């Protein structure tokens, strides 16, 4: 596993990509990693935002499917004609496999200028595979046509330029200190999980936890943000503001269209609370809680040309689709995807941003009763 340590890389709001090779012979692309999605998805004409794209016509290995598929969001889209090819992760496991691959022929607002990926891969599970739950994940077929074990595991460093590890069927403990605390995984779609409890500054919010889930809560490395519900990110806000009300933002700021700004060095990291999420643990009435600073939810925007100051946007946001622990919160843990026992697993980061008064914590066991009706169904 060595040799996947620091096999990703970034840019700050951008996401984290690993260099993947496709086809024989073989061209190498920067894949987004996606915990998010389940397919995997690439470049396959020249747009001009791309370094590099799949040129099917140069791989003897390369299959037709004769299947479109099209992918919408809100504002924008990718499309793409799918197949199969010969599929390496060059700083990964040393194996090689014929996997699906959706080339994608036209996007809308997909890939970002000045980035410097040109794929997508979708590690989360067949239900929400695009058009239909046939089509095989990259992650899935490794499995099946290796002997690679069923999990894989991702720290997310941030740190402008960012980095991290994907380490592919294993773990590697020099990426993390203390224990690694386990999740349920509650579905095979999404990385699904529950959050029973959350508490900022060590109060807690006294919600029916079951709005915490309404309807999801996921785990996902393609989210910039921690996102949760309306009603959710309603009380969330009122405590964050009020826990911080010694100094000012506008109503903007809090709702993601305005951002804040103080001098090189002037941030005020303890006017913002701890935000603890607890999770639903192993064991019947047993939780963990995990602990992020707002270094992780103040999150820097890189270059402002009008402005000269630390600029931060505030990365909580809210959702009609569910909670979503994005970037700001898998930043600061070394994240398990055991795929094998159905369940996620977190444990502090050794490579979290934190200082010598409060750090990013992973704490259990709790006695948390009824998790069960935290879930939404
Ligand atoms: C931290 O990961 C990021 C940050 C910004 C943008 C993306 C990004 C951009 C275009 C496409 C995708 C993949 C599709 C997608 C959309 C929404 C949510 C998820 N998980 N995946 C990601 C990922």
């Amino acid at each position: 596993f060595v040799e996947m340590v620091d096999n990703l890389r970034g840019k700050s709001g951008q996401g984290y990509y690993v260099e993947m090779t496709v086809g024989s012979p073989p061209q190498t692309l920067n894949i987004l990693v996606d915990t998010g999605s389940s397919n995997f998805a690439v470049g396959a004409a020249p747009h001009p935002f791309l370094h590099r794209y799949y040129q099917r016509q140069l791989s003897s290995t390369y299959r037709d499917l004769r299947k479109g598929v099209y992918v919408p969001y809100t504002q924008g889209k990718w499309e793409g004609e799918l197949g199969t090819d010969l599929v390496s992760i060059p700083h990964g496991p040393n194996v090689t496999v014929r996997a699906n691959i959706a080339a994608i022929t036209e996007s809308d607002k997909f890939f970002i200028n000045g980035s410097n990926w040109e794929g997508i891969l979708g590690l989360a599970y067949a239900e929400i595979a695009r058009p239909d739950d046939s089509l095989e994940p990259f992650f899935d077929s490794l499995v099946k046509q290796t002997h690679v074990p069923n999990l894989f595991s991702l720290q997310l460093c941030g740190a402008a330029s960012v980095g991290g590890s994907m380490i592919i069927g294993g773990i590697d403990h020099s990426l993390y200190t203390g224990s690694l605390w386990y999740t349920p995984i509650r579905r095979e779609w999404y990385y699904e999980v529950i959050i029973v409890r959350v508490e900022i500054n060590g109060q807690d919010l006294k919600m029916d936890c079951k709005e915490y889930n309404y309807d999801k809560s996921i785990v996902d490395s393609g989210t910039t943000n921690l996102r949760l519900p309306k009603k959710v990110f309603e009380a969330a806000v009122k405590s964050i503001k009020a826990a911080s009300s010694t100094e000012k933002f506008p109503d903007g700021f809090w709702l993601g269209e305005q951002l804040v700004c103080w001098q090189a060095g002037t941030t005020p990291w303890n006017i913002f609370p701890v935000i603890s999420l607890y999770l639903m643990g192993e064991v019947t009435n047993q939780s963990f809680r995990i602990t992020i600073l707002p270094q992780q939810y103040l999150r820097p925007v890189e270059d402002v040309a009008t402005s000269q100051d630390d600029c931060y946007k505030f990365a909580i946001s809210q959702s009609s689709t569910g909670t979503v622990m994005g970037a700001v919160i898998m930043e600061g843990f070394y994240v398990v995807f055991d795929r094998a026992r159905k369940r996620i697993g977190f444990a502090v980061s050794a490579c979290h941003v934190h200082d010598e008064f409060r750090t990013a914590a992973v704490e259990g066991p709790f006695v948390t009763l009824d998790m069960e009706d935290c879930g939404y169904n």
